[PDB]
Formats: C-alpha cells, sequence, structure tokens
C-alpha cells in the first residue's frame, strides 16, 4: 500500500520485486545484475508494441464477426459464406504443408512416457510441495480415501483403519496387479511371499511358486534377495512397487505380507501462475516467483500442522537392480511452469519507454524473464544452486496459455529467444507447451505448431477456456445451448479429434505430449475411474488431474490402455473437417421450459459467486464449489469464463433480463454464504449485497461480460481484487 519503485533504465520496478530478483533469484546463475535489468528493459521496450498490436488484432477480428452476424439476423445459416468470410478477413489462414517437429533436448517424461499430468497453484507452497512429490503415490491410500471403494455394508473410512474397508482395498489392488503385471498361471491373491533368484522374481504360492508371465517387467527390489522389502515392476513405461512388511499393520493382515502398492503417477506437474491463482500486484507475483524458486533450487519447505511436521521435496529412489547394482529413479514430478498469456499488464513494473507515462508492463513478458531466470537453478546440481534438479536434458518447460493463432505463437517463441539472450542460455532451451484453447488457434492449429516447431513439447485441449471463447466469438449469432450440453456438440468432438490428428501428423509421437483436459468433479473418483479412460483411449499421452490422489487413480488407466499403440493405429487418419469446427452451438427455437432456464441461471450464478467470493476476499484462485446439484466442482478462471459468457449471451438475446440475473444473484448469494459459514475468515455477501466488492465483481462479470475482450475474466477480477486489498488495508 506504499509505493516504492527503483529506477532501472526506462523501468520503475517495485522494490519488493527488485530485491527478490537481486537477493534471491540471481545469486548462483552467474548473471551480472546490471546486465540482467538492462536486458529486462530492452526486452520490454522492444516487444511491447507487437504485444499491443496482437491484442488490437483480436479486438478488430471480433468486431468484424460481431457485425457479420448483426447483418444477417433473418438470413439462414450459410456455412460456405461464413467460412469464406472468415478466410477473407484473415481469421482462417491456409494450412501449411505437412512437416515434422524438431524439438530436442526433451526429458523422457514428455517424449516417451504416457501418464497423468498434475496442475497446482504456485502461490500455495503446501500444495506445490505435495504436487512435486506426487510422482509416487500410494494406491492403497487413494482407494481407501475415495469412493472408488463404496463405504456401504460396513466399509466406512473413519479416521483409522477399518479392516472391512481395508480388505476391499487389498482385493482391488490384487486385481490391478493380476491385470497389469500377471503371473504365469497364478493370481497374486494366492501369493505367500516374494524372492529374487538368478535375477528374476519368484512369487511363492500355497504349495508351488510362479514367475512373471513376462519376466522383463521386473525392474528392481529393496532388502535382501531372499527376503525383499519391496518389489519394483514396470508396465507401459510406468513403475509399480509392492511394499512388503509382515510386521506393519496392513501387512500383518495380508497373506503375503504386502503393506501397499505404490504407483508412479504424476510424471509431470504444471506449477501454475495463471488460471488457478490470484496475483494482482508485485507482492502476489513475488510470492509465486519465490515458490517457483524453492522448487528449482530444491530447498522449498513448509511447516504443515495436521501435530506439526516440515514438508520437503522427496529424494530420488534407489533400488537393487534385478541382476545386482544400484538403480536410481527420479523421486519428483518433472516440472512445467504455466506463465500467463498475452493479455494482462501488471504494475509490479511500470515503463516510461517511448511515450508510456508509467504504463504497467505486460505480465506475460515479465513471467518469461523471471520464471526463466529462476528455472536456471533447476538445471544445476551445486551447493550454490541446491542439489535437486528438474530437467535431466537441459530444458526449461513453459506452458503458454490463451494464444490466438500462429502470429501469437511466433511472438511467444521470439519472446523466449530474447529471454534466452538475456539469461545467457543456449537458443532453444525454453520449450513451450501450447494450450489449444481459443478458436483461432483450433482453426489454425497446424500453422500454430509450425510456428513453434523447434520448441513445442505439448499441445493440450484446454476445453473449458475453449468453450468460453466459443461463446464469446459467436456472441451476436444467437442464444447458445446450456453449458452442460456443450459436451455433445459437433464443434467440441471435432476439436478434440483434430488436436490429436494434427499433433500425430506433425510427428508428436515419441517427441512431445498430446494432452487432454481436467477432471473437475474432485470427489467423484469412482466416476473418474470409469469415464476418464476415454482420454488415453483417444490417443492422449497425458491428461490433467486435480490432485495427487486423482493422479494415482488416473495412472491405472495407462496400465489398462497402451496409448502408444493407440497412436500408431491413428496415424494417417483425418477424422474431422473444417465446417464441423465452424458449427456454432446455437440453441434451437423454443428450446427450454421456464424451469430449465431457471436452473441454468441459478446454477451459473451459484458457481460464479462461490468462486468469485474467495477470489476477491481471500485471493484464492482455485476453489471447490458445490453446484446446484451439490456436486463439488473445481472452479478456476476457465470455468468462470464459461458461466459468465453463457449468462451474458442469454442476456444479449433476451432469454433473461438484467432483473432476472440480479434476482438470481441475490437468491444464490446467501446459499454461498451458508456453504462457507464454517470458515472463520469468510465475509458474508448477504444481506447488503451492494456493500460486498465480491458480489459486485460477480455482477460485473455477468452484466458486462459481453464487453470483456474474448470474454476474459482477469480485467474485472484484478480490478476488484485490487479494490478490496486497498480497502482492507
Ligand atoms: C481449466 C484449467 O485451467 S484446470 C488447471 C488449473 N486447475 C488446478 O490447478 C487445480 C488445483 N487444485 C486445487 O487447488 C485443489 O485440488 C482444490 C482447490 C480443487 C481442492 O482443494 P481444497 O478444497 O483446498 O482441499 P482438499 O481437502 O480437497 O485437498 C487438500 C489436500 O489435498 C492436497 N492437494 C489438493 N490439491 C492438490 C494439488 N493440485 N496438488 C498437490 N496437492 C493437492 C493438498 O496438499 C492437501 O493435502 P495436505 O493436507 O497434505 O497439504
Ligand atoms: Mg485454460
Amino acid at each position: 500500500h506504499m509505493t516504492d519503485r527503483v529506477s532501472a533504465g526506462n523501468l520503475r520496478v517495485a522494490r519488493v520485486l527488485y530485491d527478490f530478483v537481486n537477493n534471491e533469484a540471481l545469486p548462483g546463475t552467474d548473471i551480472d545484475q546490471d546486465s540482467f535489468w538492462a536486458g529486462v528493459d530492452k526486452v520490454v521496450t522492444d516487444l511491447t508494441p507487437q504485444n499491443q498490436d496482437l491484442l488490437k488484432t483480436r479486438d478488430d477480428l471480433q468486431a468484424q464477426i460481431d457485425k457479420w452476424h448483426r447483418h444477417r439476423v433473418i438470413e439462414p445459416l450459410d456455412p460456405q459464406a461464413y467460412r469464406e468470410f472468415l478466410t477473407e478477413i484473415g481469421y482462417l489462414l491456409p494450412a501449411p504443408e505437412d512437416f515434422t517437429i524438431t524439438t530436442s533436448g526433451v526429458d523422457d517424461e514428455i517424449t516417451t512416457t504416457a501418464g497423468p499430468q498434475l496442475v497446482v497453484p504456485i502461490l500455495n507452497a503446501r500444495f506445490a510441495l505435495n504436487a512435486a512429490n506426487a510422482r509416487w503415490g500410494s494406491l492403497y491410500d487413494a482407494l481407501y480415501g475415495t469412493d472408488v471403494i463404496s463405504e456401504s455394508d460396513g466399509a466406512e473410512k473413519g479416521r483409522g483403519y477399518n479392516k472391512v474397508r481395508g480388505d476391499k482395498v487389498i482385493a482391488y489392488a490384487r486385481q490391478f496387479l493380476d491385470d497389469s503385471v500377471p503371473l504365469a498361471g497364478a493370481s497374486y491373491t494366492d501369493a505367500t511371499g516374494f524372492k529374487v533368484e538368478d535375477g528374476q522374481l519368484v512369487v511363492s504360492l500355497a504349495d508351488t511358486s510362479a514367475a512373471l508371465a513376462d519376466p522383463g517387467q521386473f525392474a528392481g527390489y529393496t532388502g535382501t534377495a531372499e527376503n525383499p522389502k519391496s518389489i519394483l515392476l514396470a508396465n507401459h513405461g510406468l513403475h509399480i512397487e509392492i511394499l512388503i512388511d509382515p510386521e506393519s499393520q496392513i501387512g500383518a493382515t495380508d497373506g503375503a505380507g504386502v503393506k501397499d502398492v505404490i504407483l508412479e503417477s504424476a510424471i509431470t506437474t504444471i506449477m501454475d501462475f495463471e488460471d488457478s491463482v490470484a496475483a494482482v500486484d508485485a507482492d502476489d507475483k513475488v510470492l509465486g516467483y519465490r515458490n517457483w524458486l524453492g522448487l528449482n533450487r530444491g530447498d522449498l519447505s513448509e511447516d504443515v500442522t495436521k501435530k506439526t511436521f516440515t514438508r520437503v521435496l522427496n529424494t530420488d529412489r534407489t533400488y537393487t537392480a534385478p541382476h545386482g547394482g544400484e538403480l536410481t529413479l527420479p523421486g519428483r514430478s518433472l516440472l512445467f511452469v504455466r506463465n500467463v498469456g498475452h493479455l494482462m499488464t501488471n504494475d509490479a513494473i511500470v515503463s516510461d519507454a517511448e511515450g508510456a507515462e508509467g504504463a504497467p508492463v505486460f505480465e506475460g513478458i515479465m513471467d518469461a524473464l523471471f520464471t526463466g531466470l529462476i528455472a536456471i537453478h533447476g538445471l544445476r546440481s551445486t551447493d550454490a544452486n541446491g542439489l535437486l534438479t528438474n530437467s535431466r536434458t537441459g530444458s526449461i518447460y513453459i506452458v503458454k496459455p490463451k494464444m490466438h493463432g500462429p502470429a501469437e505463437v511466433a511472438f511467444t517463441c521470439e519472446l523466449f529467444s530474447r529471454v534466452e539472450d538475456v539469461l545467457g542460455l543456449p537458443q532453444g532451451t525454453m520449450k513451450v507447451g501450447i494450450m489449444d484453447e481459443e478458436r483461432r488457434t483450433t482453426l489454425n492449429l497446424k500453422a500454430c505448431i509450425k510456428a513453434a516447431a523447434d520448441r513445442v513439447v505439448f499441445i493440450n485441449t484446454g476445453f473449458l477456456d475453449r468453450t468460453g471463447d466459443e461463446i464469446h466469438t459467436s456472441m451476436e449469432a444467437g442464444p447458445m445451448i446450456r453449458k452442460g450440453a456443450m459436451k455433445n456438440t459437433a464443434w467440441i468432438k471435432a476439436y478434440e479429434d483434430a488436436n490429436v490428428d494434427t499433433g500425430l501428423a506433425a510427428g508428436f509421437s515419441g517427441k512431445a505430449q498430446i494432452g487432454k483436459g481436467m477432471w473437475a468433479m474432485t470427489e467423484l473418483m469412482a466416476d473418474m475411474v470409469e469415464q476418464k479412460i476415454a482420454q488415453p483411449k483417444a490417443g492422449a499421452t497425458t491428461a490433467w488431474v486435480p490432485s495427487p490422489t486423482a493422479a494415482t487413480l488416473h495412472a491405472m488407466h495407462y496400465h489398462k490402455v497402451d496409448v502408444f499403440a493407440v497412436q500408431k493405429e491413428l496415424q494417417g487418419k483425418t477424422r474431422t473437417s473444417v465446417d464441423e469446427l465452424l458449427t456454432i452451438p446455437l440453441a434451437k427455437e423454443l428450446a427450454w421450459a421456464p424451469e430449465e432456464i431457471r436452473e441454468e441461471v441459478d446454477n451459473n450464478c451459484q458457481s460464479i459467486l462461490g468462486y468469485v467470493v474467495r477470489w476477491i476476499d481471500q485471493g484464492v484462485g482455485c476453489s471447490k464449489v458445490p453446484d446446484i446439484h451439490n456436486v463439488a466442482l473445481m472452479e478456476d478462471r476457465a470455468t468462470l469464463r464459461i458461466s459468465s459468457q453463457l449468462l451474458a449471451n442469454w442476456l444479449r438475446h433476451g432469454v433473461i433480463t438484467s432483473e432476472d440475473a440480479r434476482a438470481s444473484l441475490e437468491r444464490m448469494a446467501p446459499l454461498v454464504d451458508k456453504q462457507n459459514a464454517g470458515d472463520p475468515e469468510y465475509h458474508a455477501m448477504a444481506p447488503n449485497f451492494d456493500d460486498s466488492i465480491a458480489f459486485l465483481a460477480a455482477q460485473d462479470l455477468i452484466l458486462s461480460g459481453a464487453q470483456q475482450p474474448n470474454g476474459y475474466t482477469e480485467p474485472i477480477l484484478h480490478r476488484r481484487r485490487r479494490e478490496l486489498k486497498a480497502r482492507a488495508g
């Protein structure tokens, strides 16, 4: 609340950020401090005009599309005229000739491994530590702790060990072992013990013994060969470890002394500066940069009271190899960082360069410079840098969200190239995970990949943002279907398949990930285990999970599905055509009964209010919010973008009135208040709605949603959160 900036060329840097970089981030990188700030100045000055121009192009194209629809209120749908219009204005560009990506220096977790990808807010060090440590997770804990095992018929969890439930957990895991690492002519249900003989696993049974059906799945062990403490296996590139301890509580109940089954699961994790965090000023950005620093130095630590212990990063895992010697496996998830996209500025730095009268600096430019600087530590194993490293191949991994078309991808790659120059890194060190989550990227996806052909390490269908962009782009065309019906549309099915087809045709298999989206129903893990197998069956080598527990459970899908075999079968197929993508999800006439309209409005208002109140009042960018059906949903800015754009579209076309929307907000706010009543830090919105900055922010997101650029929620959220911060101070 006290302005204090340091001059650095044309820049005026908030002292908290200046000091953080100079005293915490720079030492150990061998980068001269004066040269670094001179580089920040030069990059910001050189690249800001193109950043501004790209955003202006977004606005110009949207205005042209708006006008096209308004000229044709009574004309029938004409896919040909519409597509030809989008081509004529430069929205749809020609597809390049076939090509193969050339990205090299990439880690095995990305190039040749299929498995879960975790995402976590970087401002929460407790969660970030758990996420980096989620590469290895207990299957017993994940089954015991979720509804994958029913609690009915005396199988309640409690807070201790209910043996009725524990026996069901053991049985479920025995079946998983039979399915994934089968014995020759036997079931693990009949195991009485384990031994290593002549470098191969021997499983003792009731009166005989058995080998693995494929002895090559044996990867290592701990303890002695005659009485091992664990058996390490591998299947479909992922490790499985059976822990043996007949003295443990669980092992003493087990016919073979088995205590747990550990799955390698969150092979990679995205440390998120974007949609799951609330960071609106220098203080917030420094908190995130400091946690990213602790992860890359390896020394991040957090005291956790649950008793109190000190959470730290896991060491690598060591085993005796089958034929002797020492096997070392990575103990931690390979880390990406998701920077913010091209839209927002942040006043952590203001620039006077070239006419700018102290203009806040583009935040995506700052993220590339600062998260790139900090990532140098993850490449070095020294006392000055910390001994724990991230990449084993010399790369830095940045997810770049919310890009619109190939010029915007080219800009990201030029930004990374310029940052590499400032940091003294080899050209190409900074790799890019491209989110396919905006319509102008989907429709030009081949060209987007080509613009990053030597840097790209994944594409991923960010289907939630993509649905928000779908609604905003065609805002003027007519009222859209309810948001729960979007999953059944022609456009979304083509969007998912075209992503996979385009990535495979660009040579992604064996070089880069093809990824799919987040499971949002945080408590419905039985449903996740049933349904989310569709993503690996679709040829995605990774997909997003909301927690370490969900990562462990989703890992089972990669043992059931041979994703790389699926990709081989998909090669050469073109399963979609352009007019499918251009099929706007408009509602039919007389689509809804009044009660259906009411449910959609109330559900959207409840989920908006439940997310926004914690964003504005507590700076929490990701919350579990029960919807109108009492399903607990992960909410972040992308889910908010959908709900607010849908209501804005229904207002635009007179499905509801502004009075209806305000009435729904007033109806749902006290229900949100009641859901949060247990939280001692909660500030109720009701009854004085207009005195709550959080309530007013939710109202703005709806009533002014049609005016937000591409439907983005950050302009309002950032303005209102800064208002609350200044008021609370
Ligand atoms: C469309 C998109 O952009 S999706 C990508 C952005 N989405 C994300 O990043 C999802 C992040 N997930 C989260 O923040 C959480 O899972 C939430 C908010 C949904 C639920 O968490 P909460 O309501 O705070 O409490 P909950 O009891 O369910 O979980 C807390 C426990 O689970 C752990 N945990 C929960 N989520 C995560 C996570 N993403 N990563 C690591 N650990 C996690 C916590 O460390 C904690 O355990 P601990 O006591 O040992 O520290
Ligand atoms: Mg997104």
